[PDB]
């Protein structure tokens, strides 16, 4: 049950790439094997400085294509995290590379580095996320704690607004998952109202 | 089908109390459930500070029983840590409360700041894994700089020891198991030879 040579060949030396790095060395990037094929591996990126990310560590999950290095691998946030780009609810990434814009000579690092990358650098033009990519771009200041807010409980980033998680906790206490709540009123302004009705949905 | 009353009653109520803690909102400890009917939680505990684990975030596996709260959960390491009462391979936990001193009073918050306190003391005659137990009594130095490895590794902690590196990346250059090189590496005092050797049974 194993992959085609040139896979497997590619995978086992861009793992030790990662493995033997400077990113590595300094905590900023990681991966492990998680299918002893090399089939599915598992990244962990760190959120980067001046980022709402930061502090915040982000799992991934990797499953390299039979078809690998002519097709990128299939990249997925495992850690909920509140980006233009990603889905808020599945972690679909929404990225060039991961897309139309792959080649051969691209590597798991080099997936990983750009991964932190749009972490700092956003393309709400060309979002994964609508309902994050609009409050990214009409009230950047909310995203931006609320982004904080999804680090800070979902990837150990410092701990951002204290109203938002007295909200979060009174419409717990009405008995709502906590997921739930937290990208219901992520998604309605931090309204508890109309994040009332849209868990009732 | 899910659990009795008297136990989603406590783990709703515990569920909540982490939540709502002044430890998790420092980054000490944190839950999530796994399971819609509350049977598996998952965990993370923060690095003890003036540890080999200051700087390592740690999931652990719990799992409910149908008898909560009058038997202890069993809770299990996810992330790999050296340390002598834990499990250098499984994760399994040696203490006190997991076992036979758990009191029907004790909760989901308690037991996890109880594993934050284990890491930061040891008890060597208590221990789950005995060649970690022995490192730790024959060689603290090097149990220390092993641990601090583990931790930088698996968890996430600054880097740690340029020479334990290498030898596990020499190992690796063989095609071994990188897991099983750093605990045969480890689990033999930092010897090339007898590790290659115990690579080979």
């Amino acid at each position: 049950g194993s992959m085609a040579n040139i896979a497997v060949q590619r995978i086992k030396r861009e793992f030790k790439e990662v493995l033997k790095s400077e990113e590595t060395s300094k905590n900023q990037i990681k991966v492990d094997l998680v299918d002893e094929n090399f089939t599915e591996l598992r990244g962990e990126i760190a959120g980067p400085p001046d980022t709402p990310y930061e502090g915040g560590r982000y799992q991934l999950e990797i499953k390299i294509p039979e078809t690998y290095p002519f097709n990128p691998p299939k990249v997925r946030f495992i850690t909920k995290i509140w980006h233009p780009n990603i889905s808020s609810v599945t972690g679909a990434i929404c990225l060039d590379i991961l897309k139309d814009q792959w080649a051969a000579a691209m590597t798991l690092r080099t997936v990983l580095l750009s991964l932190q990358a749009l972490l700092a650098a956003a393309e709400p033009d060309d979002p994964q996320d609508a309902v994050v990519a609009n409050q990214y771009k009409q009230n950047p200041e909310m995203f931006k704690q609320t982004a904080r807010l999804w680090a800070h409980v979902y990837a150990g980033a410092p701990v951002s607004s204290p109203e938002y998680t007295k909200k979060i906790e009174n419409l717990c206490a009405m008995g709502f998952d906590r997921n739930a709540v937290i990208v219901a009123l992520s998604s309605k302004s931090w309204d508890v109202e109309t994040a009332t009705e849209l868990l009732l949905s």
